[PDB]
């Protein structure tokens, strides 16, 4: 059908040029045809073959009859008469019919005619797409049709790309074709112009009949002799132009070398960079689009690139996901804060940021991410979270950034996907950073403009470092919390830590110190310590501690504790002590001076009994000593009135008192794991405790009477 | 239209013979049909069923219509 | 033979072949 | 293709029916390839879950 | 914008066509006298016809 835009000018010219060939073959065809004459007599005196050419003038009388002059034509027409006189316009035929053949071949060749009409419906097909002229014109929301039709049109294009990419097949018969032409040509005018000084209007023949006529020569004349003299030098005229024409062609297409296409030119202006040459036999294509118009070659490159793909990619991930959608997708979260959480997509959904309620967004493993202007709509945004996503970022975006943040958590692999431009916000009280932040020789280079960061009160660094870094210690003046987690790698504190005088927290985890520093007690305002992970076989430095008013948590569990020591009466202030998991072999009295006490944890110690003093946590809870081998209680334990929570499942229980009714505010005990026949009746008299609450086997569970088991539904629905 | 598909090349081939084969097969025939002639002549001596092969020369005279 | 290359050109021009064949 | 694509549960074809599928390929293999797909019963069940 | 190549092959096609007019009205005008019904040619044969 549209072939028109394969065929280049040349291609054109050959075509009239070999429709006249023919005309004027099938003219001195018919011409021949219709007549065929020769005209022929007989020279009486003779001399070399030749005639001598030696009361009015008269008529010379031969005797012949009409018919005789008629068979000595035939004759002389047969034999002396030259055969390229006669057969002329049938051999031009021939060669433009085989002109003809060698042009249109390649088309009508099977194998060829399905990869071209295959090549030109793509071609079509994408040239009036409208996301074409879009994306060339560049230089908002748009239907999930089109989008679909441009993304099966892409994977068109890969397919095909791939599939012509072996053959190279249609350049190599178009080299055959041009060359044949080109030698068929050199071959007519050779001999053609040969053989064309011997057409003649007049013959002598002699022929050698005398028994039928009686005469030896003849003379003759061939009339047509001087049109076919004339056509003969018009055609070869045209001939010699149709072969420069050839000629040119194949000088075009060796020279240019064009199993590589190399396309540098649109890229270097229209900044498309990200786009491969072409190999053989799909270069060929474009270079004959080439000479018919170079516009289908710009309109049909615009596919090859991946940035065209990954923008696409990017519009219809703004076009499908619904508000509503993600409206059902988001999830309030612990701190009842609104989060949603994303990862492995492309990019970012526009339709995210209308989402006003929104309060965080975590972004994880999406590369090349740009933040747009529209984030300005959440107003709420607290907290953003980027897990091994690099992120660009222009000023708007950037100042409502900077007046509307909170915290800001990184997971990251190396320096690269660091946003350089965090160190210009102002407003930021949280950071966490999850990766090593050192390199060779450029120790904390990474965090070197921590400076402008004058609002942080929480730093959190899990990095595996040597030292701690100065520029924390710098940040001191207003950093209240610091945690490290350094997963056994040994920290070096020297001296530095002494200046964090607003420090209330400190947390030095799994840095293999193995004692406490003393640079400790300087920091007057700690409240709670952490010290997992550090060999700890003893804690008597804690005395010192007793300078620390406001100290309520101490947390030192999985250390090689072997005893609490005394002094531990004179932190008069704590709340919750932790010392489970450990090697404790005893419990000293002096623990129950800490009369404010709510948590105790001596689970997984070697414990066998509990002292009566327990009776002296007066403000006591919860308690946990489970998997000790305790085999009773104490009476005194009861002496805690304020107990909700008693956890002491696991253990090797063989009875249990019947004073657990004393304890009005039970809601939640442990006496699993225990070889009990039966329970106290005594359970059922505590009135908080619900079913639920009550976490005993079955079968222990269901020796208490109906009542209580009835008084225990009646619990739950109300 | 559609049945280009199942046309093998050497089918094609072949077509294209068989047009050539007829353009021939036609431009013969009309050249019989338009000039169908011989031309004969008498021998005056003849041996074993063939001639014999046997002042200006003068042309001969059959006396024949 | 018409109703096969019916059968043929109209499963070559389905929709569903592209993706059948682009998830490999 | 049964090999390649990894849709294995194709008969091979009898009489009257190959014979088509030989000449489409002498014309175009990608047609025959195309039209493979939908012997396979995988791509039924895949097309029936979808 | 750039191109101004139809301008330049309209311009050539109409000169071409001009010169060609002159040149034939020329040439024909110039010998179109010369026909003539009945003609007088000495040819030279008495060998033939005498």
């Amino acid at each position: 059908p549209a072939y028109r835009i394969l065929k280049p000018w040349w291609d054109v010219f050959t075509d009239y040029i070999s429709i006249v060939m023919l005309m004027i073959a099938v003219f001195g065809g018919t011409l021949q045809v219709t007549q065929d004459k020769m005209i022929c007599l007989p020279c009486k005196w003779v001399t070399k073959d030749s005639c001598n050419d030696s009361t009015g003038p008269t008529g010379i009388k031969y005797d012949l009859d009409r018919h005789q002059y008629n068979y000595v034509d035939a004759v002389c027409y047969e034999n002396r008469l030259h055969w390229f006189a006669k057969y002329f316009p049938y051999l031009v035929l021939l060669h433009t019919l085989i002109f003809l053949a060698c042009s249109n071949f390649w088309f009508k060749f099977p194998r060829t005619s399905s990869k071209l009409e295959h090549f030109v419906s793509i071609l079509l097909k994408c040239f009036d797409s409208p996301w074409t002229t879009r994306a060339l014109s560049e230089t908002g929301v748009l239907d999930k049709k089109e989008g679909e039709q441009a993304k099966a049109l892409f994977e068109k294009v890969k397919k095909f790309r791939t599939h012509v990419e072996e053959g190279d097949i249609v350049y190599r018969l178009y080299m055959r074709q041009t060359i044949i032409k080109v030698i068929k040509f050199a071959l007519i005018i050779c001999y053609t112009v040969y053989y064309v000084h011997n057409i003649k209007f007049d013959v002598d023949c002699t022929v050698d009949i005398e028994s039928l006529t009686g005469y030896r020569t003849y003379r003759c004349a061939h009339p047509l002799a001087t049109l076919f003299k004339i056509l003969a030098s018009f055609y070869i005229s045209l001939v010699i132009f149709y072969g420069l024409i050839c000629m040119y062609t194949l000088w075009w297409m060796l020279r240019r070398s064009l199993k590589k296409y190399s396309f540098e030119s649109i890229r270097e202006e229209s900044s498309y960079s990200d786009i491969p040459d072409v190999k053989n036999d799909f270069a060929f294509m474009l270079h004959l689009i080439d000479q018919y118009d170079p516009l289908y070659s710009k309109r049909f490159a615009v596919f090859l690139s991946e940035v065209s793909e990954n923008k696409l990619r990017q519009l219809n991930l703004n076009n499908e996901w619904t508000l509503d959608k993600l409206r059902q997708r988001l999830t309030k979260n612990a701190q009842d804060k609104l989060e949603l959480h994303l990862f492995m997509l492309s990019g970012i959904p526009d339709t995210v940021f209308d989402l006003v309620e929104l309060e965080v967004l975590k972004l994880e493993l999406i590369p090349d991410v740009t933040i747009p202007p529209s984030i300005a709509q959440l107003t709420g945004l607290k907290e953003l979270w980027l897990y091994h996503t690099a992120a660009k970022i222009e000023a708007p975006a950037l100042a409502f950034l900077r007046e509307n943040l909170r915290a800001l958590h990184i997971k990251f692999t190396d320096i690269k996907e660091i946003p350089l431009w965090i160190y210009s916000l102002k407003t930021l009280e949280e950071l966490h950073l999850t990766g090593n932040l050192s390199a060779e020789n450029n120790r904390y280079i990474v965090i070197d403009g921590l400076r402008e960061l004058k609002r942080l009160k929480v730093l959190r660094l899990k990095s595996n470092l040597s030292k701690l870094p100065q520029v924390v210690t710098d940040v001191g003046v207003h950093l209240q919390k610091l945690s490290i987690n350094n997963e056994g790698t040994k920290l070096i504190v020297l001296n530095s830590l002494k200046k964090m005088v607003n420090l209330t927290e400190l947390e030095l985890i799994r840095c293999d110190l193995e004692r406490i520093p003393h640079s400790i007690f300087s920091l007057h305002n700690l409240q709670e310590i952490d010290l997992k992970d550090n060999n700890l076989k003893t804690i008597e430095e804690i005395i010192s501690f007793q300078h620390l008013h406001r100290l309520t948590c101490l947390k030192l569990w999985y250390n090689h504790i072997a005893y609490i020591p005394i002094q531990i009466g004179n932190l008069t202030n704590l709340e919750r002590l932790y010392l489970n998991r450990n090697k404790i072999e005893k419990i000293p009295t002096q623990l129950f001076y800490c009369r404010k006490l709510r948590y105790l944890d001596l689970s997984h110690n070697n414990l066998t009994f509990l002292p009566a003093d327990i009776g002296l946590l007066q403000n006591l809870q919860n308690l946990a000593v489970t998997a000790n081998r305790i085999e009773a209680l104490p009476p005194e334990l009861f002496q805690c009135r304020k107990l909700r929570a008693l956890h002491l499942g696991n253990n090797v229980l063989q009875s249990l008192p019947s004073r657990v009714g004393e304890l009005t505010n039970l809601t939640q005990i442990e006496l699993r794991g225990n070889r009990l026949e039966c329970l106290p009746v005594e359970l059922g008299e505590c009135p908080l405790l619900k079913r639920s609450g009550l976490v005993v086997e079955e079968d222990l569970f269901s020796t208490l009477p109906p009542e209580v088991k009835e008084r225990l539904w009646r619990a739950d629905k109300e």
